[PDB]
């Protein structure tokens, strides 16, 4: 059978397999892709994931039973061997990487600095965001859901721009990427305006990635309300609402002005930025700490009670998920509430970091899915994720 011939080709070029989160993440890699680097990628995914949920405000799969219930990651040794993915898997290789939502799989390759301005972790983080968008943000499958029907390129600027943006995720924020900021034109006149960006499409080329990235960072830092409203329409599959929002935003001269001002500030601070990558804290061996002890410290740190903590197994370590709810005593509106929760969660992470156990340096956390209880109070789901112990 032809299928047997293909798998032998896969096993040849991608002999190594690494599994995380009880098999929910499977990384197939070439022999030359470093084991330590792959482990780092897992932790990188958690930083992006937590920031993504904070901003998107949903951590529930939009559709249960989809192939992205398991995330498969394919990493080739180098750019040259990546081209074989077309024959082996059947997908386009004219890119740094690609995510195929239908099979919950994203493909990429290790590279030296000479071959690309982006590191593997950087591209990994970008591609991971597509997986997050597919699973939690955009209903239906890529190119098939309602957001793609009709005008196929309607969400493209945001889908790619936010993917670039979320690649700068850290444990507490989303920070600018030197590689993306450097791509922005030094001449203000040459930069995209909002209207141009908001109607960009794949056939336009690759420039809108950088400007979409810049607009995302603008929204996050200076227009959280627009970011929030955009993701709400997406989650609701409200295509008309999104389109109305795009038209209003494109023709808003103040939005364009503030967007261009944000880019100037980004370009001005170029030397201050670095490539956000995962710290060495994730690889270090730590003293064993009890699950009950971790739960207790996190409950104290976050001021939540009756939390549920669950251990999960990966290939070379165990991790935990702590689930809790937090009730906001005063509802002061979406953005003010957002900032309160973001600051509160970050304060919790800092408190845990300041504790003696070095394991707390691996913790990522988010808040999501706000709702009103009886008595009109804002209840948030709260999730903390961290290393339990290396094997
Ligand atoms: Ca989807
Ligand atoms: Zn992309």
């Amino acid at each position: 059978d032809i299928n047997k011939l293909i798998e032998e080709g896969k096993k040849h070029y991608l002999p190594k397999t690494y599994t995380f989160d009880n098999g929910k993440i499977i990384i197939k890699a070439g022999d030359k892709v470093e084991e330590s680097k792959i482990q780092k990628l897992y932790w990188a995914s958690k930083e992006v994931k937590s920031q993504f949920h904070r901003i998107i405000g949903n951590d529930k799969p939009l559709e249960v039973g989809n192939a992205d219930d398991i995330l498969t990651i394919v990493i080739y040794n180098n750019p040259e061997e990546y081209k074989l993915n077309k024959t082996l898997y059947g997908y386009s290789v004219d890119n740094g990487g690609i995510y195929i939502e239908g099979i919950g799989t994203f493909f990429t390759y290790e590279r030296t600095p000479q071959e690309s301005i982006y590191s593997l972790e950087e591209l990994f983080r970008h591609e991971f965001t597509h997986y997050l968008q597919g699973r939690y943000l955009i209903p239906g499958l890529f190119n098939k859901g309602d957001f793609y029907k009709g005008n196929n390129g309607r969400i493209t600027w945001f889908e790619e721009g936010s993917a670039e943006f979320f690649a700068g995720s850290t444990r507490t924020s989303v920070l600018p990427r030197k590689s993306m900021v450097g791509g922005l034109s030094k001449n203000p006149k040459e930069r995209f305006n909002a209207d141009k960006l908001l109607h960009s499409k794949y056939s336009d080329g690759w420039d809108f990635y950088k400007y979409g990235y810049a607009f995302s960072d603008y929204m996050y830092n200076n227009n959280k309300k627009l970011f929030s409203d955009l993701v709400s329409t997406m989650k609701n599959n409200d295509v008309k609402g999104y389109e109305a929002l795009i038209e209003e935003s494109s023709k808003d001269s103040k939005i364009n002005k503030d967007y261009e001002y944000h880019m100037e500030n980004l370009v001005n601070n170029y030397d201050n930025y670095t490539i956000p990558l995962v710290s060495d804290d994730y690889m270090k061996q730590y003293d064993n700490k009890s699950l009950h002890e971790i739960k207790s410290d996190i409950e104290k740190a976050m001021d939540v009670k009756n939390s549920q903590i669950t251990k999960e197994s990966s290939q070379y370590f165990d991790t935990y998920n702590l689930k809790a709810t937090y009730t906001l005593s005063s509802n002061k509106g979406e953005i003010s509430n957002w900032n309160y929760m973001n600051n509160k969660i970050n304060e919790a992470l800092n408190k845990l970091d300041n504790l003696s156990w070095g394991g707390y340096k691996t913790v990522t956390a988010y808040f999501s899915n706000p709702r009103l209880n009886s008595n009109n109070e804002v209840v948030y789901d709260i999730v903390f994720h961290g290393l339990l112990s290396h094997n």
